[PDB]
């Protein structure tokens, strides 16, 4: 019987939570396609919730100046820009693909939060306009755009807004963007639009796509 | 496996495949694998190998439900309405809906028959004027609908139809659809047309959703 | 698993990752995993890791098959008498099973391609010398209700390996067509609709390429 080491992987931590119902919160190995075992994720197992989460490599974007108004993508457009990737960085992408479709497949449903740091940048609410027009972009994993507006199948959520003014201070604004449509997640860029100036600078920390 | 709960066949048709001996009847199956705490209650036909899941409650008992002519929908707007349900209502929706996932997304078709009952209601072909407009429509699972005329990859099909006049009498029209895109079932709702008068009437029969 | 019938691997691409030992070839695959009985023999390409399944039939003969009296595009199973839509893997294997194997690999990989020869004679495929366009260009259907196209939408256009069939000469030559995608439910290809076709002098055939997943 499986038992979420790395030599017998569960087929995910759900599959864990009420198989094994005295294992705690903690690392496991999981390995949703299952066939041969040497593909297995490690992972983080919610035993309270059965989610399963998978970390970002690399977690986070340092703080810098990145750009020198409009939306520009992260990993596409800046330089040492990156996109997001999960899972074992040792796997090849193709791997960690079929991993995550079949997580998707076990899931009723995907969420994952990601911190966006500011320092003179505004991410979400602008305190001068009251809107959020200058808001930040997320990119999912289906070519979808999570916004602060527009359809609502797509739109993020914030947790907590300390960018909505320029105070030559450090701060963070927190999104989540959750959904039945698993094969929107996990994110893997984004798009401030308040950057630029030679005095705005920010960071990210990405945090795990979590699955149930 | 075997399909008993102990051990549980990934499908019916597996069952078959594997144990050609097996008669028609009640087993258990569990398509997502992995733990069998999940496992399912099925009605397996061992001619077909089709894997056929019950509504419940798969009734929707003979009454005056509306009254006010326009498609409405029985789950959606009329009171004591319910859109239908599949499953050992024990388990949790989120379980029962990754087992459905499995079966809908990876099966090569499914069908599902469902039974109008009707006093002074047309369900197809209204006998007067010789035509199907008063005909009513089905809800999918894929947020698409299932009628009697229009795009032909959504229409469904009638079997009997004995409600074609207003007799007084109780009479019956059976509907069914059959795709091999089975994402768009179960059957999840039912809009009646010729319905709201004060001697019109009608109850619905659910009938299993079968996957092969 | 070994990928030997009694002893079938998911599929091929695990095959590579537990054994990098293990060559080109057939083997036996189980993608629905289950019931051992229902695995089908596959070609493994372990440079790729890919999962590749043969048309079955793999061609459409060469002949005059449609008249013309009418220009639009005829799709050959649809409409064509004597035409079928194209079919995967063993068939001694219920078509219900083939499916649901395909399914799975549809479903669950990382990309998919595959290939398709047009056979011409007096039949543009692509393009089309005497205009300098590819307004004749032959489409494709794929499994999830899309088609495959010369242009319009760039996730949908396929690409063209070689295009021997540009001029009306009066000898037979031939057009090779692909489409690999990331979304494997796109494929395979189920059908082909000729659009440079219907007249007395024109004929075609069709040579249909494995579909391969990752
Ligand atoms: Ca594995
Ligand atoms: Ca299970
Ligand atoms: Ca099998």
């Amino acid at each position: 019987s499986p038992d979420g080491s790395r030599k017998n992987p569960a087929r995910n931590c759900r599959d864990l939570k009420f198989c094994h119902p005295e294992l705690k919160s903690g690392e496991y190995w999981v390995d949703p396609n299952q066939g041969c075992k040497l593909d297995a994720i490690k992972v983080f197992c919610n035993m309270e919730t059965g989610e399963t989460c998978i970390s970002a490599n690399p977690l986070n974007v340092p703080r810098k100046h990145w750009w020198t108004k409009k939306h520009v993508w992260f990993g596409e457009s800046m330089d040492g820009g990156f996109q997001f990737s999960y899972g074992n960085p040792e796997l090849p992408e193709d791997v960690l693909d079929v991993q995550l479709a079949f997580l998707r497949l076990l899931s009723s449903r995907a969420s994952q939060q990601i911190t966006y740091h500011c320092k003179n940048s505004i991410a979400y609410m602008d305190q001068a306009s009251g809107n959020v027009k200058k808001a930040l972009k997320l990119m999912g994993s289906n070519e979808g755009e999570f916004k602060a507006e527009g359809n609502s199948k797509f739109t993020y959520t914030v947790l907590e807004d300390g960018c909505t003014k320029h105070t030559g201070e450090w701060s963070k604004t927190v999104f989540e963007y959750r959904t039945r449509k698993a094969v929107r997640l996990p994110i893997v860029d984004i798009a401030p639009y308040d950057i630029g100036g030679p005095d705005q600078e920010f960071g990210v920390d990405v945090g795990p796509v979590c699955f149930l």
